């Protein structure tokens, strides 16, 4: 009478913790779903020949309202495990699942992963100097999303860095670059002109986290907007005022123009 | 020829990810530091049998003073692991070793783990909304700092929440207890008078992440200032304006007071 929401990391099937994998292979049912995020470097097959059970693949729709129908069910009489990428309550709406089951009379535990959340490490930058992050979401007929400007906005005055989640349409296996994130932001600054997303703003690209070889690039949007990164996921990085150390850092890791080593202060 | 940076994750031996795991068991040498924090769910001795390596113990000073001269040799004709609390990188001054590596001729690659800077998550609390964060240090002598007091000032203003780390003696395996954060803070709020810390301050308390049994607790600080949250380690973090999602979640899931429903939405 147990469900398990267990976290897979950042990139393939190995980025899930010994915990995560000892338990799922224990669990009678095995759910997941695959829209939250992308770990570009496995499959469900491999997923499954790891744990050793076959697995349910949800949609969002059968999670955002089915959820209580398709998985608890059978949590209320068996051990059962819900997979997610990454760490399955981070920028997701995952955790309400839990009262869910609370609701159910079902007991849930959850074991972490690794997330991009905490991998921006690789960066360089210090993690506590992030500040509020956001979502670059793909605009949609005439609806066209800006609230993520504010937030690099609002950061950057403070001078903390702004993560950006790149948007997602996992159905239609579409994926954000951070070339096409870049390409937003610049028109959102066209409109807005608040002087928050130029050619000449420095940003940071890290794609394929967790894997061996990520892509982790910084400068200038103008130098950087037409450059490939790689597959996908991508995630953009607009950093606030740098550490001398940061600086350094992005210039000798992440191919920085050595010209950022001169922070202004 | 290879240095790997690998996280050990958040609790126990456990929190090793596969590939971590696995890596580990290649390399000729193993080394970790313990300095940064602690696995306060497991040994040295279960984490040295789990990996089946001898396992060299660096302090802070083997590390900032002479990573160059203790790991960095060895990894140019081997294959080194350094394994640390948490994910790699996240600890302020790490990422500059990727540089030593670099300026050494050696390679370095990072293995993600689960960082507390995303398992916070199992709090309720939306990630995106988590602003600058810092470290509530001990006052001594003539010094009383209280930065990080400010931190959560300028984070609740624009409704960001607050992840304070707590301070930590880890040769004394002395830890501060979120009890004596709180009373910290108190004292801190009757020097600045603020209005930012005070006995109504809804506060959230998370101890043991990562153990399938962690403590998650919310509710004013008058009420939870003498709770016991059990052992260490503890983290404290003082909500911005709540989503009432996240609200609901502190209820049902933290045993919240059902007031915040009204108070802090
Ligand atoms: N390995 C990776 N590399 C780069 N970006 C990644 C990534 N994994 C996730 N992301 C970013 O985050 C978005 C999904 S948001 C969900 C995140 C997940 N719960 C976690 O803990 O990581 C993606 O669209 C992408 O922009």
């Amino acid at each position: 009478m147990v469900l398990y929401f267990i976290g897979l990391g950042l990139y393939d099937e190995r980025d899930i913790t010994v915990k995560g994998l000892e338990i799922a292979k224990k669990c009678d049912y095995v759910f997941a779903e695959f829209y939250t995020s992308l770990m570009a470097g496995t499959t469900l097959g491999r997923i499954q020949k790891l744990i050793g059970k076959e697995i349910r693949v949800l949609s969002r729709e059968d999670v955002e309202l089915n959820f209580e129908n398709i998985v608890l069910p059978l949590a209320k009489e068996n051990d059962v495990a819900f997979l997610t990428p990454g760490d399955p309550l981070v920028a997701t709406t995952h955790a309400e699942l839990r009262i869910r089951a609370k609701r159910a009379g079902v007991e849930s535990y959850v074991i972490h992963a690794p997330s991009i959340y905490s991998a921006v490490g690789i960066t360089g930058l210090h993690i506590y100097k992030f500040g509020k992050s956001a979502t670059v979401a793909y605009p949609e007929g005439n609806w066209f999303p800006t609230s993520y400007y504010d937030v690099i906005k609002e950061n950057a005055e403070r001078g903390l860095h702004t993560l950006l989640f790149l948007d997602i349409k996992a159905e239609k296996r579409m994926y954000m670059t951070a070339n096409e994130a870049m390409e937003l932001l610049l028109k959102v600054e066209d409109m807005k002109k608040g002087g928050v997303f130029t050619d000449d703003t420095l940003v940071v690209v890290l794609a394929r986290a967790g894997s061996l070889n990520p892509t982790i690039r910084a400068g200038c949007v103008k130098d950087l907007i037409r450059e490939d990164f790689g597959d996908p996921p991508h995630i953009l990085i607009v950093p606030g005022k740098l550490h001398i150390v940061e600086a350094e850092y992005l210039v000798e890791i992440a191919g920085a123009p050595r010209e950022i080593l001169r922070v202004n202060v």
